[PDB]
């Protein structure tokens, strides 16, 4: 249950000493990371958001503006060009607002919903730097909401069924929600704060989630709420967070024409599911202890031979389950079966599919889990038709239960 | 046919003077993006390509070692933690050979083909900076091929084969290749760089294609093939290249186990085919005029109502269409129709569909195109089955084209 371990034996990925707290991933670890990409970006339609990119780092100037220099000073990596300063970003968030301001706003623009999968780099301590959960260079499920007053609750909703959405997905129905309120000096008036504090318990209730309160804990730039999972050993990890911000609209010049034709700034809304991906993938490791969702494993399928009177069968066959969508590969050497067959359940390959020569005239295989279990003899077509159902539901279970 | 141009006036991208040479992507510029990458990825399947990601800086000893700090020092961006020294990658190279070099590799692994979506940044004079073209963050479609001196030309076969395929999914038909050779000077013995030469210039000649010889214009590390598309305008874009190198995987001690079971050291190929992605979205920007082929239309299809009465319609259609794997928007706004389906002809939307009482009454859509061709009312599954074979097939040409 060391998501290190499972990533050195599965071969996800590895760190150096030349990079602290950033991950080299292979080809494996890097096709679950795509999976988990896919995943959010269907999310992303769904919900609507739009899916942006922001640069690699920006000058001093802006990142003093946002309130990084004061706070986020000896976390940010600085280098610079011709006699100026840059700063790689920490957080996405500026850059958003940045693409916000290109072009004239109104409130008919509004709900303005913006993602990226970020990119992020933050000076952590050598020390403080555990595998995936703890890092350097990080990528994030990042969004920011730019909407009207009247708009906030609606869109808290949203965000909080986004949540118990994609948790669901990876099998963590067990979420507390902490509302921590604001602190004894904050930006924005207690007004906007009641109607803010309000709307996140209130969208919290509507969906009936008895959330727990955290008094005075918000920070100084508005109320938030935080979503905690439980995985399989309950432990917890704190993973989504909806944040209201009255300090970066206001500091970056963000700003929208109102319905009654005057100027407004809009309310914005930091949001994200997962958190850091890669620390999430170090969750998701060790909650399946190495058995990933057919879905999620890099390696779906695994077809063997007997002997290579079957090894031309098995070509054919994994051309067609490659042409199905499926990530499948031969294995052909000369080894035991049971060989085979064991080496592939330790890489927590889902399916194993046997050609012997009964396959072969029969046009079929004989299926194996990594589970251990014998599926028996099945029809190609069939075999192709599951997976894909498997695959396209994203179902937490293989074949027979 | 200015990028730039038609980058601000379709909403694809914009720069600031805070991030120069950093582009800021826009959801529509994003879109089109992630469809070359997709494309792409569709071509590392095809051709087997490993797809790893690498960190976004390696501590200074690493690019000493690769040679880095001799050639490319004004280049790289420095940073620094805990007294130590990084810079932040101008290549993707090192990386992919620091995974090579994790695990113990035999004869049998080879050909292994590793590509990446490379972040890389470079620091270019703010003066040689121009629009997508000349930027100091980019991204390549970079990849590295590790093999035997036997496996040379085949694998260069194959990178020849990828590139005129990828360049005539664009359009490009005319194609310029040149063939630099040895220098005076350099790293590899006259034996391996006759081998390389002559295994470039068959390589060439074997799928017929006409090529110049660079002499001594070849790098000290090794030789290379250049190929420079022709756009509609005969200007003349080098993107792809295929370069030999023998001095990276000594410096960074890449090895092999050979038949023998002696410890050879791979050859390595870096292949290229679009170079940096941002320029090569320029590019088709540019030969385009801004008209996308609708597979890279960042909106392929905008649904409109003549009045209120046809909203609800409008939608249905609009989610089917969506879940039909198009992207599509519908325009419910007040405003007349001649309005809209002006901001969409302008904004090069490839279909727009005016659904009108009539439509609402049959079931059907009325059909024009960008090009004010109209193509009447058809029946909403006929429009869906045209338009998925349109974007499957990547077309160049719309419908009644
Ligand atoms: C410069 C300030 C740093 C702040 C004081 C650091 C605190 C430790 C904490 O408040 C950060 C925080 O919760 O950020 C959280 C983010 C959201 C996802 C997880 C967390 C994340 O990314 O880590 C949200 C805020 C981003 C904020 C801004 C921006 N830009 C603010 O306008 C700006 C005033 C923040
Ligand atoms: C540190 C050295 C820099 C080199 C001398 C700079 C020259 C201007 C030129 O030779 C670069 C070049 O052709 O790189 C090209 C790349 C390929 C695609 C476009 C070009 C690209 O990325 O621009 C290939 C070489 C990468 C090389 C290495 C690495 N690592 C070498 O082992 C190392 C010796 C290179
Ligand atoms: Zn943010
Ligand atoms: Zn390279």
């Amino acid at each position: 249950r060391d998501h290190r371990k499972i990533g050195k034996q599965l071969d996800l990925y590895h760190m150096q000493e030349e990079a602290p707290g950033m991950v080299f991933w292979h080809n494996d670890g890097w096709t679950i990371f795509r999976e988990l990409e896919v995943f959010v970006r269907s999310k992303l339609k769904e919900y609507q958001y739009q899916e942006v990119k922001g640069p690699f780092m920006m000058d001093r100037v802006l990142w003093e503006k946002t309130g990084h220099w004061d706070n986020y000073k000896d976390a940010m990596f600085t280098t610079s060009s011709e006699n100026r300063e840059y700063c790689i970003k920490p957080m996405n968030c500026p850059g958003h607002v940045q693409i916000f301001n290109q072009g004239l706003k109104s409130y008919r623009d509004l709900p303005l919903r913006m993602a990226e999968f970020g990119s992020c780099h933050r000076n952590e301590p050598s020390g403080s730097l555990h595998g995936l959960m703890r890092v350097r260079g990080f990528t994030q499920d990042d969004a920011h909401i730019f909407c009207t007053e009247e708009q906030i609750r609606d869109e808290v909703n949203g965000c909080i069924r986004l949540v118990y959405d994609m948790y669901s997905t990876f099998g963590f129905e067990k979420i507390v929600v902490k509302l921590s309120t604001r602190p004894e000096k904050r930006i924005g008036s207690d007004e906007m704060w009641d109607r803010a504090e309000a709307d996140l318990a209130v969208a919290l209730e509507e969906n009936n989630i008895p959330f727990e309160y955290q008094l005075g804990e918000g920070a100084f730039y508005g109320p938030k709420i935080e979503f905690t999972l439980y995985d399989c050993l309950d432990r917890a990890w704190q993973c989504g967070t909806v944040q209201l911000d009255f300090s970066l609209p206001s500091r970056l010049s963000a700003s929208y024409v109102g319905e009654d034709n005057e100027r407004k700034v809009p309310v914005m809304i930091h949001r994200a599911i997962l958190g850091s991906m890669e620390r999430f993938i170090g969750i998701l490791t060790e909650e399946f202890a190495g058995f990933f969702p057919t879905w999620l494993a890099p390696v779906q399928v695994v077809i063997m031979n007997i002997t290579d009177s079957q090894s031309e069968y098995v070509n054919e066959l994994t051309q067609k389950l490659s042409n199905a969508g499926i990530r499948v590969k031969a294995d052909l050497r000369n080894e035991k079966i049971g060989f085979k067959i064991r080496e592939h359940t330790l890489r927590r390959v889902p399916y194993m599919l046997v050609c012997g020569d009964k396959e072969v005239e029969s046009g079929k295989v004989a299926v194996r889990t990594r589970r251990g279990k014998d599926l028996g003899s099945m029809d190609v077509n069939e075999v192709i038709e599951k997976l894909q159902q498997e695959i396209r539901s994203r179902s937490l279970k293989q074949l027979e239960e």
